[PDB]
């Protein structure tokens, strides 16, 4: 009952009842229970999930040492939070010195020169969606977002991890499509993860159980399909192509290595961690574009303008585009889907003047700070202006964050704004979307624990002549 700390050490928040904590206050979601707390007790504020102590923050400087400063010492893991299995050693899971070793050992996956190298394999399924999504704007019949983008995303992920290329929509039944489609996000708000954080002394019976938060069905599936390629599909070599799990390999042979486990989490985490992030922020973009036909207009000029006649995306070409950048910027404002960055303080330390004490998990409430009066002017409109180089000097790097920042930071940040520009342009050269009525307007948040439509985005798909 760590429910005396936050007033013996002078940190407002809410009453929290005995055992639940402040749990019951999450009936409205992550983001809703952020922005009460922020507007009501300022700048910094305490709360427990369950006996969890959490200390909110919302200074630029203090939110900084956190990420920045003091990652390497005090702030380098986030919270534990179920059964997790042989999944403890993926990159996004890890802890401490086993954490820095593979960070090391993984970043150059995520080069800008092997970015560049997957242009042409990306840009393969760029193509593909764009054939696909055709399709339905004959049939006339409204589209779902999440499930063309869903097909899209599961396409760049399985070739861009040894290719393995296939048309997802069309093929609803491959065994490689099944398990990985079922590889979604957490929700910490659902009966099995509510339980967990109530009960956290549960998590090592579990543990003994051989359960785990990642199913079985998928997890061995994929340790005995990455099985097979690893050795003996590339045992014959020839036609080496760029893709994470050769990338992965060719550091297997000559703190370094990697194991025949710590290799087969790292893929799986990569596809956990951009599988339903990449097709999800690409609906709340396409649904905004819908309901924004001029934002949608000015940004078909652009990509013409830089892509002549239809001309395919390329690499240079992408980074060239600032009106697209705007947008997707403005739209990761409003849907910052980590919702929240959160770091455990390992030890007692004391940050411009605020002392945080040993096991407290230090939150950052990018949701909230994104839609906090103090920086935006207008903090609920949708525009892209704000993002113009004649402006983008007046936003706060740590308010603005919705791939974190520091050491930490999201390491598939490069690869998720290039392959989500490249489904964008191909999609607006050929199409326009337009809101249906079936469209939400304005459309409302999920009550979950996952910042998603609470009904999927089901837009009008109009082709150009
Ligand atoms: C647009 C979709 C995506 C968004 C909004 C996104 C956002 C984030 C955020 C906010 C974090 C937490 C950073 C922190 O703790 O401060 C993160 C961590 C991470 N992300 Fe991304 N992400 C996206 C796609 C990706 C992709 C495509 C990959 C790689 C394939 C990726 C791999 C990771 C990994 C491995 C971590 C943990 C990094 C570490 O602990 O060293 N995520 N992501």
């Amino acid at each position: 009952h760590s429910h005396g700390l936050f007033k013996k050490l002078g940190i407002p928040g809410p009453t929290p009842l005995p055992f639940l904590g402040n749990i019951l206050s999450y009936h409205k979601g992550f983001c809703m229970f952020d922005m009460e707390c922020h507007k009501k007790y300022g700048k910094v504020w305490g709360f427990y999930d369950g006996q969890q102590p959490v200390l909110a923050i919302t200074d630029p400087d203090m939110i900084k040492t956190v990420l920045v400063k003091e990652c390497y010492s005090v702030f380098t893991n986030r919270r534990p939070f179920g059964p997790v299995g042989f999944m403890k050693s993926a990159i996004s899971i890890a802890e401490d010195e086993e954490w820095k070793r593979l960070r090391s050992l993984l970043s150059p996956t995520f080069t800008s020169g092997k970015l560049k190298e997957m242009v042409p394999i990306i840009a393969q399924y760029g193509d593909v969606l764009v054939r696909n999504l055709r399709r339905e704007a004959e049939t006339g019949k409204p589209v779902t977002l999440k499930d063309v983008f869903g097909a899209y995303s599961m396409d760049v992920i399985t070739s861009t991890s040894f290719g393995v290329n296939i048309d997802s929509l069309n093929n609803p039944q491959d065994p490689f499509v099944e398990n990985t489609k079922k590889l979604l996000r957490f929700d910490f708000l659902d009966p099995f993860f509510l339980s967990i954080t109530v009960f956290p002394f549960l998590i090592p019976i579990l543990e003994v159980l051989n359960i785990c938060v990642f199913p079985r069905e998928v997890t061995n599936f994929l340790r005995k399909s990455v099985k097979r390629m690893k050795e003996s599909r590339l045992e014959d070599t020839q036609k080496h192509r760029v893709d994470f799990l050769q990338l992965m390999i060719d550091s297997q042979n000559s703190h370094k290595a990697l194991s025949d486990l710590e290799l087969v989490a790292q893929s799986i985490i990569f596809i956990f961690a951009g599988y339903e992030t990449t097709s999800s922020v690409l609906s709340f973009i396409m649904y905004e574009l819908a309901t924004h036909p001029d934002v949608q207009q000015k940004l078909q000029e652009e990509i013409d303008a830089v892509l002549p006649n239809k001309a395919p995306p390329t690499y240079d070409t992408v980074l060239q585009m600032e009106y697209l950048d705007m947008v997707v910027n403005e739209t990761l404002r409003l849907f910052p889907i980590a919702m929240r960055l959160e770091r455990v303080c390992k030890k007692d330390v004391e940050i411009n003047g605020m002392f945080i004490p040993k096991g407290v998990v230090v939150m950052i409430p990018s949701y909230a700070l994104h839609r906090d009066p103090k920086y935006w002017t207008e903090p609920e409109k949708f525009l892209p202006e704000r993002f113009s180089k004649k402006n983008k000097d007046n936003i706060d790097p740590y308010i603005y964050t919705p791939f974190g920042s520091g050491p930490r930071n999201c390491i598939g940040m490069r690869f998720a704004l290039m392959n989500m520009k490249l489904a964008l342009i191909r999609v607006l050269q050929n199409f326009s979307f337009k809101p249906c009525k079936e469209t939400q307007i304005p459309l409302k948040l999920s009550l979950g624990g996952l910042l998603q439509p609470e009904k999927p985005v089901v837009l009008k798909v109009e082709s150009r002549d």
